[PDB]
Formats: C-alpha cells, sequence, structure tokens
C-alpha cells in the first residue's frame, strides 16, 4: 500500500515532525544503499549468492532518527564493528564512511523519523570453506524506512501482556551468540508462533539455564525494590537497554546486568521492554499473571518519558541529518 | 568450470560443451517466475528470508543428466516448510517441473540445484494475519560442487572435533529442518583454520556427535553402521548410505554416538549432496584404525556412484 510516515501519538512526549514528502523524489519516504548505489525500496535487492543469505553470514545494527536527529549513532556503529570483528568480518568501509553514507541515505528519504539498518555480510565473492581471507569480499547494505513501533501508542501507555515461551529457548552463546546481532531468528520466530497459539502479544525466551533471555526485537528489564536489572547473558547489548540503565541510575536506582529467574520475573514490582524499534514500554502481566496491580508502574513511566526527552534535548547523543 | 577429469574410475562427467549464445548456459536462477542469469539472481532485502532467515531449503543434484532422489528432496523440503508453518505457494509437482526446466536451461549435465522457500517480503515477523504472508520460492542451478577434492575422496580427510562451539539444539533452531542459520557451522569452520584441519564435526549439548557444515558423519564399528540421529539433518545422502550399508548386509541405524566411539571406530566417513561420500581417516590427528580408507567406506563410496548412473526410480531424466 501507500507510505505512512507520521502519526498523532496519544502521548505528549512523542511528537513526529510536521512536514511533507516530495512525490517527485523517487527515494522520498524509503530507500536503500547497495554496492555504491542509492536505490528505491522496490530495487533494494541482493545476490542470492551472498553468504549473508545462504549462510546468514552477516551481522547488522539498527539505529533510528527522530525529529531529524540520529540517536546514538556512534554507539551503534561501534557495536556494529565490534560484532563484525567477533565473527572475523573486516568491514569494507571505515566507521566514518558508514556514518556518512547512512546519514546521506536518511537525507535522501527526506524522513525526519526513521529506522536505519546497516548490515555487513561475508559477500558473494567466496563460499563458506574459502581459507584465503583475501578472496572474501564483504558487503555493506543499508536501508532507511519509516520509524516502526513494536507496540502501538496505547500499549506504551497502558502496557503489554507478556508470555514466557515454553516450546523454545534462546540460542546459546556456544552456538549462535545473541550478543552479536544477527538475522538467525529461528528460535525467535518459534516464540512468536507460540504467542499465536497461546493468545499473547509478545514472547520472552529463557536460556539453557532457564534464566531470562530476551524477546524478538527487544530486551526485558525487571525492577524490584528500587533495583533495576536486565539479562546480562543471552541478550543483545541493546543501545535502548543501555540508555534505560543510564536513566535508572539517574533516578537513583542501582541498575545492572544480571541473571534473572522466572520467579523473580513474576515477583517484580515493574517489568518493561525496550528496543530501537519502539522505544520503551511496560509489561503489565506475564502469562496472564499481573505484575503488581497490573498497570504500568511509576518508575517505568519516568523511564519512558525520560527516554523520549533524550531523543529531542540537544546533547552528544544526537547527530543532525543534513536534509 | 563445469567438468573435470576426476582420476577416479567411478566418477565421470558428461562429455559436452555449453552453448555460449545461451545466457543461462552453465548457471541460472528462478526468481519470481523468471529464469535469470546468475548476475541478476537477486532477492529483496525486505524478504524475511534474508533479515530473519525465515526460510528452509533443499539441495538436490544432477549427474549424467539425471536428478538424484528428486522426490525425496522435494518431500523433505515440504515437510521442513510445514515444520516452520510455511505454506508453499507451489505444489511439489510444480517445484519439480520448474526445477527440472531450470536445469535444462543451464545445459548442465552435472549440477546442484537449490530450492528455497521463504516467508516473503509482503509481511513482517509479527504479522498475526497469515493470509497476509506471501512466501517466495527461489531456485538456483550451478555446476556440481565438491566439498572435498577428488584425491581426498580417494585418500581420505582429516577431521576435527569442534571445541569452541556446539551445534544448535533442536529447542532453539532445529538442525532437522534444513536452514541457512549457520552461525555455529561457520564458527566451526573458523576453528579448523585456527587448529589447521580440513573439516570440523560438531557435538550437541550432551557431547554426542552432531554433524558438520554441509555433511552428516557415519561411524562403522564391528560391522555395524551408525549415524547421529538427533542434532543432524536427515540427509538424503545419509539415507542412501544406510540403504547401501543394508544391501551389503550390515546393520544400519541412527544412534547416539559418543566421542570415544568416534576415536575408537573401525571406519568413519562423511556424506553430502555436495560431494557424495568420502573417508575420514583421522580425528584431531588420531588415526582411525590404520589411517587409510577402510574397505566398507570404499564399497559404500563406489556403490553410491553406481546408484547415480544405473537406471532406477532413483533417477529422473532432465529433458535438455
Ligand atoms: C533480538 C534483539 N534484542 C534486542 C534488541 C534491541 O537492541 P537496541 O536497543 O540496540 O535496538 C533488538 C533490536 O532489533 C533485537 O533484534
Ligand atoms: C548441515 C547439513 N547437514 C547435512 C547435509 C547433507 O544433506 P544431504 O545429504 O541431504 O545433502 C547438508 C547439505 O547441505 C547440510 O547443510
Amino acid at each position: 500500500p501507500e507510505i505512512v510516515y507520521t502519526h498523532d501519538t496519544g502521548l505528549d512526549y512523542i511528537t513526529y515532525s510536521d512536514y511533507e514528502l516530495d512525490p517527485a523524489n523517487p527515494l522520498a519516504g524509503g530507500a536503500a544503499w547497495i554496492e555504491g548505489a542509492f536505490v528505491p525500496p522496490s530495487e533494494a535487492r541482493i545476490s542470492i549468492f551472498d553468504q549473508g543469505f545462504y549462510t546468514s553470514d552477516a551481522t547488522y545494527t539498527t539505529f533510528h532518527v527522530w525529529n531529524g536527529n540520529a540517536f546514538r549513532l556512534g554507539d551503534h556503529i561501534e557495536r556494529l564493528f565490534s560484532n563484525a570483528e567477533s565473527i572475523r568480518l573486516i568491514p569494507p568501509l571505515t566507521q566514518d564512511e558508514v556514518k556518512e553514507i547512512a546519514l546521506e541515505l536518511v537525507a535522501k528519504t527526506e524522513l525526519r523519523e526513521a529506522m536505519v539498518t546497516v548490515t555487513i555480510t561475508r559477500g558473494y565473492s567466496s563460499t563458506p570453506f574459502e581459507r584465503d581471507i583475501t578472496k572474501h569480499r564483504p558487503q555493506v547494505y543499508m536501508s532507511a524506512c519509516p520509524y516502526q513501533w513494536i507496540v502501538p501508542f496505547d500499549r506504551i501507555r497502558d502496557g503489554v501482556h507478556l508470555m514466557v515461551a515454553q516450546s523454545v529457548r534462546r540460542t546459546p552463546r556456544s552456538s549462535i551468540d545473541p550478543q552479536v546481532k544477527n538475522f538467525q531468528w529461528g528460535d525467535l520466530i518459534r516464540a512468536i508462533q507460540e504467542t499465536h497459539d497461546r493468545g499473547f502479544e509478545l514472547p520472552l525466551l529463557l536460556d539453557c539455564d532457564n534464566l531470562l533471555a530476551e524477546g524478538p526485537g527487544f530486551n526485558v528489564v525487571v525492577i524490584k525494590d528500587g533495583v533495576v536489572r536486565s539479562p546480562g547473558r543471552a541478550a543483545l547489548p541493546g543501545i535502548t537497554r543501555k540508555t534505560v540503565l543510564e536513566i535508572a541510575e539517574s533516578l537513583g536506582h542501582e541498575a545492572i546486568l544480571a541473571d534473572i529467574t522466572p520467579a523473580e520475573l513474576y515477583d517484580a514490582d515493574e517489568v518493561l521492554g525496550c528496543s530501537t524499534g519502539g522505544g520503551v514500554w511496560p509489561f503489565v502481566s506475564v502469562d496472564g499473571n499481573s505484575i503488581s496491580d497490573g498497570v504500568p508502574g511509576p518508575v517505568t513511566q519516568s523511564i519512558i518519558r525520560r527516554y523520549w526527552e533524550l531523543n529531542v534535548e540537544p546533547s552528544s547523543l544526537l547527530t543532525p541529518v543534513q536534509y
């Protein structure tokens, strides 16, 4: 269908920019960068012989732009180059080059509120058993699309009903490491499918030890007696998570990575979720069991509000897109 | 390169030449209804097949103009699709017809054909409305690919048991559903670079034999032929190896196999659509028996290649 790039959010702390996309611009509202070319979404295609597809031999990051400012761009590209190195990928561009191109890509979409995926793959120039690393030709692929909300505005305000998956667990670090962001979502998709079977909105997975892990596209945070905790092991080192723990410490709470049991999840004062794709939101029940009184808690509410302020308040967290 | 002189009496390419006028000669893909050359075989980065690897596939081969075990391959593909709740947008008959025609267009008498079914680009992962899903089929046919060279089919291969990674459990990403999610397989390949071995074998979370990147392992001991039952793709080559083993009068079974049984084996071998059957003559530098290929493996290897040329229901002729 047609492109939807702004909304009236029911929420005083989230406001889209007031502007119009130019219909003569074939990149307006969405675009990719593929092998040196800025192209429209319908032409955003990669080789089926790229190992990024047939062996998912790839890592990526996803950042966002809000009111014409990219949020924590440095952290994101640094995390991306760290993940590349963890899987022995040498990026074909420097971090600076990648920032320059991603920011120009956003600019060409004219999008003031955007999500930008930067992906690095092993390439199509070699195959998986290639010993000679000089034969590997890694690729960079980028997309900039309208901002996407994992949970709608009304659930950011009223909260989401969480489900702990029983039919599947998060892939162990000794197989496919969740700390390296990747497209290998077999377990995460099974979890989604289980939410369909059980009638819930979002799943959280446990790890091999039955400790909280993460969900598809989000980290979970658990608050108890003024201590703010988030899973340290089987979870992506989220940049939203990092922000949430910084805000928590600002509010005077102990904020740490930790192992969290399911009993501690059920017994929490407050539970929330976070991600670049939607910000921060409350989880007000788990498996149909209320967290406290089943409405978003006050700590969660101040975290959410503060996260959105950090998206507009001038600071080193914000990098202006040159439209 | 689409032919070789193999130096092996039981492996022989066809004698022919590709027509250079034909832009699909020697390799091609089938993408969204179109037969295209390799260079134009691209898919949408908004296909969930890419960004969530929401996809399954199979790879069958063609030898001397015949597809080998095509029925088994497409049955496995459709079972794997059903396992991840994928409704293929084509029937098994249709996939076979398109795939055989793809091969015909490449003129390849020896080839590997990948058939992939993805969740598509018309929806995103959280879409609850399954009628919105629009799965895509992508196919490719390229020259036959050898996981191990001809001289090592003859002489045998030096195996390594991966210690820095294990095979993904069935409770996360099921190895019995053929998939592109090779993060662990790639790590194992990298560990073989580090430790100086040719191929890796992975263990499962219980430390029992799993499989390797692109191959099943088979362990032979006191006349009994065994292959890992759990953390392993149900290979079509594996199936053939066990049928061959039975025909030779050996007990042939899937089982749980320990590392001690691997080192203590009479014979070990590997198998794959991408290269047939080959010997593993050492593990972690320790000889399997006398460190040369064993007679059971050699018999199985030869019979496998025989099954690739003797007329039977195992072979489907491509109409070039
Ligand atoms: C599996 C998973 N966990 C967590 C996150 C959130 O991380 P970040 O806050 O850096 O977006 C994502 C984002 O896509 C994800 O895919
Ligand atoms: C992980 C894995 N195991 C086993 C096999 C062997 O399966 P088959 O004999 O059906 O080709 C493959 C083939 O690609 C594979 O990728």
